[PDB]
C-alpha cells in the first residue's frame, strides 16, 4: 500500500495533482493551490509555494486577467513510485489573446504515507498520497 | 470491493459528493455539476438535473449573484452501503445579504461498480463510486 495502489488509483491521484498544480484559474485557485499543497511533501510544498511568492508571483502577475488551461494526454506510472505525465498548457488572456500551446512532461515521484492525522486532511487525502519530487520539462517531438 | 472500500475511502467519496452537489458557486459550477453527475447513477442523475431545469433552475435564478456555501460536519457510513452526512448550507448574496444557516442531513445510498469503461471517466472515478439514492432533510436539533 505504500508504493502503489495500482494503475487506476495512482492515475487518479497523479491526474488530480497535475491538473491542480499546473492550472491557473482565478475562479478555482484557492482549491487548486490548497489541493497541490495537501498532496505534496514539505519539501515539494516549498518548491511549489515559490511560484506564488515574490515580485513575479503567478497570482500577482496573472491576477484574474489570464487562465492557464491544462489538458492531460497520458499518465505512465512505472509501478515503482515514479510516473511521467504528458500534458499541454495554453494561456488565455481575458482580453482574448491566446498563447502558444506548450507540450510538457511532468516527471513525478510519489508514495502513499497512510491516512493523515487530521480529520480535515484525511477527508481530502484518504490514502496519504504524497508527491515526493516534481519537475516539468518540454516534451520531445520528433516530426516526420 | 462492491459494498465499501472502508470508512476512510467511503468518507472521501461521500464528502466529495455532498460538497459538489450542494455547493452553489458560479466560479466552480461546471466542475461541481459534472462531478455530481459522474458520481450518480442514471436515476440519481435525472433527479439532480431537475435542480438545473425549468423556470426555477438554480443557475438561472442565482446566476453569479449568490453562493450557497456548504460545511460538512460529520459523515457516518453504516458499512452496508448507506451513510448519513450532517452539513450546513448558507446563502451569501453578492450584495452582502446573508441567509439563515440551514442544518441538513443527507441520507445516501452508494456502491462501487468498478472502473469505468471510458478512460476519461475512469480518471475521475477510479473505483466506480456511484450514489444510488440521495435525499436531504432538516436535521433534528433537541435544544436544552
Amino acid at each position: 500500500h505504500e508504493t502503489s495502489y495500482g494503475e487506476v488509483v495512482d492515475r487518479y491521484w497523479l491526474n488530480q495533482y497535475v491538473l491542480n498544480r499546473e492550472t491557473y484559474d482565478y475562479d478555482t485557485i484557492q482549491l487548486n493551490y490548497d489541493t497541490t499543497a495537501l498532496l505534496s511533501t514539505a519539501a515539494v510544498q516549498q518548491e511549489f509555494y515559490k511560484i506564488y511568492e515574490g515580485e513575479d508571483a503567478r497570482d500577482k502577475v496573472l491576477s484574474n486577467k489570464a487562465r492557464i488551461t491544462v489538458k492531460v494526454r497520458s499518465i505512465q506510472p512505472n509501478g515503482r513510485g515514479q510516473a511521467t505525465v504528458r500534458f499541454t498548457t495554453q494561456q488565455h488572456d481575458s482580453t482574448g489573446a491566446v498563447g502558444v500551446k506548450q507540450h510538457q512532461i511532468a516527471t513525478i515521484g510519489y508514495t502513499y504515507v497512510g491516512a493523515p492525522m487530521k480529520s480535515s486532511d484525511r477527508l481530502l487525502n484518504p490514502l496519504g498520497f504524497q508527491v515526493t519530487s516534481y519537475r516539468t520539462d518540454p516534451e520531445i517531438l520528433l516530426n516526420n
